[PDB]
């Protein structure tokens, strides 16, 4: 099994910060 201690579960978080796809809503 794999909980949130594996780098994979934490890897999606590093990608989260760069979620700058909501900035386009503000033209």
């Amino acid at each position: 099994e794999q909980e949130l201690l594996e780098l994979d579960k934490w890897a999606s978080l590093w990608a989260w910060f760069a979620i700058t796809n909501w900035l386009w809503y503000i033209k």
